[PDB]
């Protein structure tokens, strides 16, 4: 059937009683009245089954062997559906299907109703996903810390072109993958104020908000090691939330805890971009303060809860601790650590500060400034007083480091500060990850090369010694074998199956790129990949496709810099032409473009409009026939990239220079045989490097080039005077070409686009549709298209998040990764 | 080890691989960090395991058969614990004894770990679920239909001798016990308004709030029988609570979903008193809503959801449904019925009305007009419009009855109304449960003696076949087997076990009345009851009492009607005494006092002051010794109950004559081998009568004596002058005796009982002390005080549950009582 492991004979049987015996026992259903929704879930628990007995011993095992620990901290885990994953990583699959179509059920058909986790917003909280499976399959004791929110990233419904939002209430039929483990409920406080007394300052008159934990799996790849990913919920305590008397009303107070369990109801819905709001805050220092009690409980207990030097000695901490700071986000962490070993564990400032600094670790994803955390002081003031003496006192000590080494640099001085005034007194998050951490790291070399030479220029010069890269990469488990199952088999055909653990090898199938059978192969999946999504489409979403056409495809959240607008001029203009001679010959194509906008984000949501106001004109018209259709991809999410990556032909990364720091989309689409058009970005700078400049399709500005261009001044009128097929677009949109019974309706895409650019949309659009012929060009010629694909699936091992953990791992933890099988799962009862 | 059944030795061994399945599989645990709390939990999923097997079947079983349904709608469900119940009623609790005592568990450790069920506040809700009991024992097709409270009666703690309320966050660990039915999720509307069109009126723009449900299984005593208790759960729509556009912001939105959400998150803490509140409202027509879709639905498919006559002909819904309405918190299912009929089904009004009288039976439970629901009408207008409508065209219709049969007779009419005119209309739903229903019924025979001759007397001259009686009673699964073990074997050993499901049977104990061995071992019980509850008393609570003692006891909710304050002035009485001739012997007292005190109750929490502050001078008298201890018993609720009436020597039932309903807690006592003290008030008048006046402690005003007194006008000042004990005692509480520090503490008691004293506790004090003498005599006589004891025990058959029920099912609903083993739970998988 594949290589979805082996369909034993005793375990197909063994697998078909556990599921009736849940569909009985925990479902309460009889196979009369059960439906494919309970199907699903008499299923889910009996995979969860399998892997409960190695998780016990992963758990059981770092206690025994008690190596150093390593703390993923992040606001975002976007994980996406689990029962497949579970099933790969532990050689389920085939058995599963094998049993489930004995019981007369289609495995798939019952995979599709499960609810995607979706608790991030787009690359940020993949990552993490991502580098959680890869932490477990490469054996570190790793622990994935986060909030558990009930609602997730809000569903997207288009409603006569428009987003329409609508919460995502994935726990409405429960989550059948977490354990609730309210035995190790934790306090977390809030406001009050701080006294200073006798021996030392004390945080006082607080209110205390509880955090209940909830473990979830994550297994590594068929080595039987599980770890676990803990999210806090905020629970009311049933004390002062009701106990604080002189009258209010009893059922008021009981009505009112819904106010500090507010705390993780919702996840903010805003990538790359700040909002300065109390919540926020809130969840930022939840998820924080925790966490660090959870990480210094295990510590205390360790080998030091026993015996060791005896006195706690946190002078070890670091050696057995690390935590990973994802992003400015979980940035607390440093002052919170702090603050417990000053305040509560009594360490001297300097000796605590050591320890914190050796134990921290700060990745940055972005450069746009409206994405940077600036946390006013009022606001720090008012929830976290203890926290802000600290940041100040640690302020006050870095920039004293600063004048020692820069005498006389007095502007220096006030561009290093933790602090920045002006209207409002702010604290630069990002300021305070450097200085607290030993290590701060960029997620793709142009990215980190950006850092030093710009945005931390004064830093890098400080201690150049912090400063690192650490390539972003995605998991070759859920992003090809998960995905793309065809294409993962004709691979192991050829090369075997290590390369699922080991994606390098697939560099072995670059002596496949002249082969007869392997050409005709690799395209004859992407062929069948195709014409699933083409039905998918029709099925679920309806109105056809044409399966023949190129699939051009742009799926990302929607952005400014991300330029879905430079697609779209680019769509508008081979409607255009099309339209100007009409009986001329031109690759068709199926230009897909989706992802969702920040409901508070103006210019996002018009650019939706666009989109489909686009989609509405050159899909009705005659003339073009099925040799252009626009299709805007309703609510992208991880299950859907699962269907549209695996059957996209041309991937779209077209940021503009600089701005998209590393991205993960354009990996995932190089690995699932489509070929990229894009800039001299990111991540594309090294994919292209790694594939070889011939074999992609780069175009516009570099970033030098951009720079060179806004010192000039950047004009977009000039543009437009000397382009009259680019002037042609923009006075159709000012026409009401796109939109007759409002023809004002895109007067402010218009006018950002020739007065206030950040972009430069045109200053790429000439590279960009030239750049776009060439590949028609080459889909013209299917033997060598797929012969370039093939150079670049090839070359994509690079790319695996494997890698980047084992470079984390080494270069930044202080650990060895181990592809070492831990013992069976077998039994065991002690 | 007793009559808890079998301890099999296939079956031991089956449970304890079970136990150590789930404490792996569904607790994920290991025994080396298994606490208590874990062990309880992997038990209680064993046990529920037993009747799943046996619920499924029930379920089909009334599917196939297709009997007559009853529906029991009720705000409350005081449930409790239910481990050890479930083992009781399948016949696994010396298996399971066997089985965790092997396995190095104490389970009676392990059944204290499990949280109360308080969706209720006492008499009320407690009756309910033994109603749910019996009507499972006796085999009906009975469902219980409520509201799944996040938090039930609140947690008493006693502050410096004051009552402080702390939420019931009951579900914080979870409840293995009940089955959450997303799919069956319901939609329920508010607000809005009635439009008139052509062919019917249409209720419109009306707020929608889901309706989850949640199942919970009650299985009937050994028969194999497993009904359902549903509980319906509000949860906010994610479209419109959120999707009704234009500005308020996303976040807000989704927070803003705890509002939809709050109906069903607290459960009013009023006991015999009503509060006008809209989120009241808001529960009340929330359960009769959604059950309402509910009956509907299961009618529908029935057996005309094949064939029949083929029409929807509603003719035979009577036929089919029985709704019985507990008290007039569900007395919105009367118009909603009508709504349904009516508008969606497009019946007839008189069609539509003569099935719902036909369907519909109200039973009452209190006279006190501040416990009487009368409801505003501009609340109903605004959140129920179409229901006020119905409401007014009901009160036409029935007036109309009534003028034409008692002509001229307006003041009759204006009495009889529906609709109360004055400071605000108000509907009064006692009027419209009567109206809208075939049958009414009192809770005790006195009670509806009263009802008929006082407060529906115009009702009752009008409709004499509607107005019944079904005198309350308790089931003695949970209030005898389960709560005192010891008494039911030593019963078994004499009369077999027959009289667990037929308690009349208990009447053959009469002859062992002059047995030697029985008297030594009824009062060897009693004595080891009162051991384990002392203990249990500085176990938890701290301080100790002594068992040789009299026990004396009054637990119930704290009211002015049941007169805890009559209690306090014999205490005080009996202390006054000792402390004038204190070396002159007096019978052993520990007077126990305990109950809630509805949180807006002022006077119930200073009765409670009072209470604790004569403990504080009594108990710490050297002079006293251990002749006198007062204690007030914290946080009594069932689990608690179930504790202290086994080893309770005296039982208070002293209310004003004519104001307890029935009671309960009386029968709990009577059944348990406790000697009766008290008034001829509710079921008090009946038990007397079954045990023989000579057995029982009668004494005060009878209610004629009362009403006499009420002609005459009640004056306290009178019995000041006239009993110097009684002046001693209230100039006592006057000069602060008992509140040294605040003198003037207790000056509202005292004014309240000299001044307006509704319950004239006064009245009643001279033959109340004169009444206790006599059992302080009895008592001094252990041979004849448990012959007494033996008389009560015998003689409290009629006092079961399941008589009561029994008589429900033939004099109202129509259905016939069996005992008939459902066909065993065996596996079976269709
Ligand atoms: O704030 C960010 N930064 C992002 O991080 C991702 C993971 O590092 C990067 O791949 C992406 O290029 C960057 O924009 C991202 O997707 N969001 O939301
Ligand atoms: O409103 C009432 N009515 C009550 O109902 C109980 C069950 O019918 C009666 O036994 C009790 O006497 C009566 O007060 C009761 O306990 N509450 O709260
Ligand atoms: C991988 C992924 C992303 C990141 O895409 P980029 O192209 O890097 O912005 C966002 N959303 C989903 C659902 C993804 O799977
Ligand atoms: C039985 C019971 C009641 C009712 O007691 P009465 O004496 O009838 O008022 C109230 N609370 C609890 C916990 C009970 O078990």
């Amino acid at each position: 059937i594949s290589v979805r492991g082996l369909a034993g004979v005793e375990n197909v049987t063994e697998l078909k009683k556990n599921f009736n015996r849940h569909l009985h026992f925990t479902l309460v259903k009889d196979r009369n009245v059960a439906t494919p929704r309970d199907y699903y879930f008499a299923l889910a628990h009996t995979v969860r089954d399998h892997l409960v007995g190695r998780w016990i011993r992963t758990q059981q095992h770092y206690y025994e062997k008690d190596p150093k620990r390593i703390y993923y901290l992040s606001l975002e885990f976007y994980m996406g559906r689990t029962l497949q994953n579970t099933m790969v990583n532990l050689a389920l699959e085939n058995a599963c299907d094998e049993a489930t179509y004995q019981l007369g059920l289609d495995m798939e058909e019952l995979e599709e109703i499960e609810e995607d986790a979706g608790l991030g917003n787009g690359g940020l909280g993949r990552l993490a996903a991502c580098f959680l499976d890869s932490m477990a399959t490469l054996g570190l004791a790793a622990y994935g810390y986060g909030i558990r929110y009930e609602f997730g990233i809000f569903n997207q419904k288009i409603c006569g072109g428009w987003q329409m939002e609508e919460a995502d209430d994935w726990l409405r039929y429960g989550n059948p993958w977490e354990k609730a483990r309210p035995e190790f409920t934790l306090p977390v406080h809030f406001y009050g104020r701080v006294e200073h007394t006798s021996q030392g300052a004390k945080w006082v008159d607080t209110q205390v908000v509880l955090a209940m934990p909830y473990d979830t799996p994550v297994p590594g790849y068929r080595n039987n090691v599980v770890n676990t990913m803990r999210l806090w919920s905020a629970k009311a305590p049933n004390d002062f939330n009701l106990k604080d008397f002189n009258v209010g009303g009893y059922i008021q107070a009981v009505l009112d805890r819904n106010l500090a369990e507010n705390i993780s109801r919702v996840l903010y819905p805003n990538d790359n971009f700040f909002e300065g709001k109390e919540l926020r805050l809130k969840q930022e220092y939840f998820v924080v303060a925790a966490t660090l009690q959870d990480i210094i409980r295990r510590f205390k207990s360790s080998k030091f809860g026993c015996r060791d030097p005896v006195r706690t000695n946190f002078d070890a901490f670091p050696d057995k601790v690390a935590i990973q700071l994802n992003d400015t986000h979980p940035s607390l962490a440093i002052p919170e650590l702090m603050r417990v070993l000053v305040d509560l564990e009594r360490l001297d400032w300097d000796k605590a500060w050591e320890v914190t600094v050796k134990t921290c670790a700060y990745t940055n994803h972005t450069v746009i400034p409206e994405a940077l955390e600036r946390w006013p002081v009022h606001l720090l003031e008012t929830l976290l007083p203890r926290h802000l003496q600290i940041i100040y006192e640690i302020n006050q000590r870095f920039l004293n480091r600063v004048a020692a080494a820069f005498p006389g640099d007095v502007d220096r001085l006030r561009r290093m500060s933790l602090v920045e005034e002006g209207a409002v007194k702010r604290i630069n998050m990002a300021h305070l990850c450097i200085a607290g951490s030993h290590a701060v790291n960029g997620v793709a070399r142009i990215h980190s090369e950006i850092l030093k030479k710009t945005i931390f220029k004064d830093f890098y010069e400080l201690e150049p010694h912090k400063f690192q890269n650490k390539t972003n990469g995605i998991t070759p488990r859920r992003w090809l074998v998960l995905c793309n199952p065809g294409l993962a088999e004709i691979i192991a055909e050829r090369i075997g199956e290590e390369y699922i653990s080991d994606l390098d090898q697939l560099r072995k199938l670059l002596s496949y790129v002249d082969d007869e059978a392997f050409i005709r192969d690799v395209a004859k999946v992407k062929q069948e990949n195709k014409l699933k999504f083409a039905a998918y489409l029709e099925r679920e979403y309806k109105v056809h496709i044409n399966p023949n056409s190129l699939f051009d495809v742009q799926v990302k959240r929607i952005h400014e810099y991300k330029r879905q607008l430079l697609n779209c001029l680019h769509v508008i203009t081979l409607y255009n032409r099309i339209k100007k001679e009409p009986n001329k010959f031109v690759v068709p194509r199926t230009v897909m473009i989706g992802g969702k906008a920040a409901p508070g984000y103006h210019m996002a949501k018009m650019i939706i409009k666009l989109i489909t106001a686009i989609g509405d004109v050159v899909n009705h018209d005659p003339v073009v026939g099925d040799r252009l259709r626009v299709i805007f991809l309703e609510n992208y999410r991880v299950s859907l990239a699962e269907k549209v990556i695996p059957a996209a032909d041309l991937s779209e990364q077209i940021s503009t220079a600089g701005t998209e720091a590393s991205g993960t989309g354009n990996m995932k689409f190089m690995l699932n045989g489509a070929l990229t058009i894009g800039t001299m970005d990111g991540a594309n700078v090294e994919m292209a490097e790694e594939a070889g400049e011939e074999n992609f399709f780069i175009f516009g500005m570099r970033v030098e080039d951009v720079d060179r261009l806004d010192q000039r001044g950047y004009n977009a009128q000039e543009y437009y005077d000397r382009i009259p097929e680019l002037r042609q677009i923009i006075e159709q949109l000012s026409s009401g070409f796109f939109s007759p019974k409002q023809p004002d309706l895109f007067k402010d895409i218009v006018n950002m686009l020739m007065h206030h650019d950040r972009f430069k949309v045109f200053a790429d659009y000439e590279e960009y549709v030239k750049c776009q012929e060439r590949v028609s060009a080459l889909y013209k010629n299917p033997r060598e298209w797929t012969r370039m694909v093939i150079r670049n699936i090839a070359t994509s091992g690079k790319f695996s998040s494997d890698r980047t953990i084992a470079q984390y791992a080494r270069e930044i933890w202080g650990v060895e990764p181990s592809r070492q099988r831990l013992p069976a799962p077998d039994e065991k009862i002690p």
